[PDB]
């Protein structure tokens, strides 16, 4: 594929295609995302490296916000203890093979400038387009405080400040990406992948106990989560099996069966492992089998760097 | 009097008395108001610099903070006109006998601890609160912005900052005051001072055309001022002119007349000028006339000390 289809890949949407085509003609374009540090850095954390992967190939220099004072004004903790989460999870992306600048917010989010553009920001953005814009972001909280708000302008000015072309995130970062676009001179184009679903087929993977895959889980941890999952025969819609197995799996895979029970099947695509299921040929037990399987071999190098260290 | 009723003379509320007489008692006390950049300095103004000016007489030392930064939040203008308005305040407060140390919050509101500060408190801040403490100062807008909401912790903050065992302003600080007796390890101690009518018997005094008196205004804008008042017959209550006389005149004085309209009237206090002026022994426009001319005379050294300059 050319650049602008390797980007494409995978991604929910660009904003817009056009303005990616204009960047991408670019000698020197440059991409960031953040991540609030978190203790589990899982599936859907590597699905977005992934795309910054596929950036960087398209000759975008990567910048990786370590977001400690983000993770501070959302309620995640001490900055002193989220900056040693921090440390971790950026050894993590180093050991997923992402070639990047790693910067923490709080080495320039205080600066005397930066602050300054903060409150000109205050001043532009309204309270209501501020907390309607963190609705899928906002830790839970009874009775909102000024930080909720404080919030997307620090990420709208850290975009800013990192000078970066274009931003990635997921889905849910949609709206505080709208407000950069208004906000700022210089438009930046926002590519959002999608949200990949939890274990227990109850929203979003996060760290909640079984319900998301660390990329640095063990094998029998792997096994163990994948074996509880979610992942109803003939249901591909919600079924985080099914979507680890489009996003993550390398194709053709075989997967393992006595002839009584159908006889072995080489899949040639996730396209092919998905007619499958749909049409109860193949059943969730040999399924769960097999992508636990194929994502143990998968994850192997990063857990295999990051012992090494 | 002693200094407990020379710091309470002609204010409208003390949070707590007890705290105050804890505070006196103290070998070192500081005290502290802010004051956004006005392009007129005017009676109310004056009012609060006069407590200030008995607050140091009590051995308080002082510090008058040129909010400079929170005008800016509050939609006030660019910061370099701000300053520059700020700058001419400053010289108005020192031509009226104040001994202080002068502060623009530019100065220290920006630095990396003063910074990181603002956000521990928003944290702490509810959204409805931080809205609910501005209602009696933040400019008017359809639209409100986030920056209506960062104003009332950046006042906390530097009160925090400023080290102060007193806060002073009028009676429309006081839900900020609240916050920050709430939000910060100290308690300060927080003294409300009266708001003044405007000349047109609207309102609060402000810098509306014909509304105010400025402490440099020439005589005869001071006459003309007050010859338009605010100032039915007997009516003491929201009358602009009576407010005048009883918080700057002084007294004794006597008020000049022809025998057939009563006579000439020697006022003890503003007490013996309120209780003539609601049986209606005096009329308004006697009543203005003196009014005026004491005023003049009450205020030519400020006039006469920025003039020099
Ligand atoms: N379940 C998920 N699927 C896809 N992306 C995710 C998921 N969880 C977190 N991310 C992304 O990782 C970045 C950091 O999110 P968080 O861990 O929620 O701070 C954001 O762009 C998220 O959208
Ligand atoms: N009409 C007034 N009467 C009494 N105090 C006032 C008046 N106008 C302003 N001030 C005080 O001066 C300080 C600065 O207020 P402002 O000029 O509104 O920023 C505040 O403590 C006000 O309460
Ligand atoms: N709001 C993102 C965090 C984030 C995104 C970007 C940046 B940045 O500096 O570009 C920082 C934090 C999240 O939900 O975790
Ligand atoms: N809110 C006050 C302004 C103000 C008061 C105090 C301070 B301070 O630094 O203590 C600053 C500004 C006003 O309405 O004008
Ligand atoms: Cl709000
Ligand atoms: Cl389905
Ligand atoms: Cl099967
Ligand atoms: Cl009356
Ligand atoms: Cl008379």
């Amino acid at each position: 594929m050319d650049e602008f289809e390797l980007i494409k890949r995978n991604t929910s949407e660009i904003i817009s295609e056009e303005e990616l085509r204009e960047v991408l003609k670019k000698d020197e374009k440059s991409a960031s995302i953040g991540f609030e540090p978190s203790g589990k850095i899982h599936l859907g954390h590597y699905l977005q490296i992934k795309k910054m992967i596929d950036l960087q190939n398209a000759g975008f220099d990567i910048i990786i916000a370590l977001a400690d004072l983000m993770a501070y004004l959302n309620q995640k903790g001490e900055l002193d203890e989220i900056r040693k989460i921090g440390d971790y999870n950026k050894k993590v992306f180093e050991a997923m093979g992402l070639k990047a600048k790693y910067v923490y917010g709080s080495e320039f989010q205080l600066d005397k400038d930066y602050t300054l553009n903060v409150y000109r920001l205050a001043l532009k953005t309204t309270l209501k387009r501020a907390r309607r814009s963190m609705e899928l972001i906002a830790r839970e909280d009874e009775n909102p405080k000024v930080a909720e708000v404080i919030y997307p302008i620090m990420q709208v000015n850290s975009i800013h400040y990192e000078g970066v072309d274009v931003a990635v995130g997921g889905m849910e970062q949609r709206k505080i990406h709208m407000l950069a676009r208004e906000l700022l001179p210089k438009k930046v184009v926002c590519i959002h992948n999608p949200v990949l679903t939890g274990l227990d087929g109850e929203g979003k993977m996060s760290s909640s106990k079984g319900n998301f895959i660390a990329v640095d889980d063990s094998p029998e941890e792997i096994r163990a989560k994948i074996k509880k999952a979610y992942c109803p025969a003939g249901v591909v819609e919600g079924n985080p099996i099914m979507e680890i197995a489009k996003y993550f799996l390398e194709y053709p895979l075989t997967i393992k069966r006595p002839e009584k029970f159908g006889g072995d099947l080489t899949v040639n695509s996730y396209e092919e492992l998905e007619s499958l299921f749909k049409n109860k040929e193949l059943h969730p037990m040999r399924l769960k089998n097999a992508v636990a399987e194929e994502l143990i071999k998968i994850l192997e190098p990063i857990r295999k760097r990051l012992s090494a260290h």
